[PDB]
């Protein structure tokens, strides 16, 4: 009747080492970085939309909107230097998902994330969906020119507080985040074309599950793949107000879907020891933090 032999993270790791799991897709959101000292500049107890009064913007959200950047570029990258991260530490659970990549079980990982951490961890080009974009690249805004530069370079400027001015043709160059007024990646939905008819396991790390049409994408999967949801608080059922392949965890009818409820690091730590993963995570965390700390 199902692939997991209980809905339990034990039954998750039984899937997992099944000759049936070939193929995970991880979903990922804040909540994995969060540990690694990136706010989750959705929370409010980060505050975000806040202080900008002296920007002038016509609205909190201008700051984040394509067609005031290109007219107004200084409030954007003062934003960015008062909170660029201190480190770019990868946590426990972007180092489990380099485990994936590295055991050949990693389809895909779509992030929300802007902070470069699925990068640094040592997730390729081919692996991510970065449904957000990323600061990790940054391109001249004119159309005819698209100059790429480097975190490094972006960062020079950023900490200088000198607007950064394209070296060919002296355009604004803008971080790869998808503003307001920008569409999705491309990348995002030809991946989920493809991805969704290949995925053995679902693995939905630190999101909420609210932003569509991220959240849509459990929906995505064939009726019969497990998902696993890591996260501090249950997400993804269906909204009563609303009136469809949401998550079920814990009705009569429930057959695949799992939620651990705690810290992300936790939870993939967690599944790690019952892989047989735990010395093999530990030793790849430590040696990567070790050398990010000596940089
Ligand atoms: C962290 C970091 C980092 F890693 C590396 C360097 C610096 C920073 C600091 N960092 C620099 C960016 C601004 C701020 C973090 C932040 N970015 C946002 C944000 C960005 C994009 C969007 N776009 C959408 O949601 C969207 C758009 C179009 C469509 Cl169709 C659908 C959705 C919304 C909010 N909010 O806060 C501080
Ligand atoms: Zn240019």
């Amino acid at each position: 009747e199902r692939l997991l032999d209980e809905l339990t993270l034990e039954g998750v790791a039984r899937y997992m080492q099944s000759e049936r799991c070939r193929r995970v897709i991880c979903l990922v959101g804040a909540g994995i970085s969060t540990s690694a000292g990136i706010p989750d500049f959705r929370s409010p107890s980060t505050g975000l939309y806040d202080n900008l009064e002296k920007y002038h913007l016509p609205y909190p959200e201008a700051i984040f909107e394509i067609s005031y950047f290109k007219k107004h570029p200084e409030p954007f990258f003062a934003l960015a230097k008062e909170l660029y991260p201190g480190q770019f530490k990868p946590t426990i659970c972007h180092y489990f998902m380099r485990l994936l990549k590295d055991k050949g079980l990693l389809l895909r990982c779509y992030t929300q994330n802007i902070d470069t951490l699925e990068r640094i961890a040592g997730l390729e080009q081919e692996d991510l969906v970065e449904a957000h974009g990323t600061f990790y690249t940054s391109h001249c805004v004119s159309a005819s020119c698209r100059h790429e530069y480097p975190l490094s370079w972006m960062k020079e400027k950023i900490f200088s507080e000198v607007t950064p001015k394209c070296e060919d043709c002296q355009s604004l160059v803008k971080p790869d985040i998808v503003f307001f007024g920008e569409s999705l990646p491309a990348r995002f939905f030809s991946c989920m074309q493809s991805d969704f008819l290949k995925v053995d396991l679902l693995l939905v790390m630190g999101t909420s599950l609210q932003v569509q049409p991220f959240a849509s994408l459990i929906s995505k999967a064939p009726l019969s793949t497990p998902r696993l949801l890591i996260n501090k608080e249950k997400a993804g059922q269906s909204d009563p107000f609303l009136g469809g392949g949401g998550m079920d965890f814990d009705s009569k009818k429930a057959y695949r879907d799992v939620a651990w409820l705690g810290e992300c690091d936790q939870g993939c730590l967690a599944l790690a020891e019952l892989l047989g993963w735990k010395k093999e995570l530990e030793d790849l965390v430590r040696r990567e933090h070790a050398s990010i700390d000596a940089q």
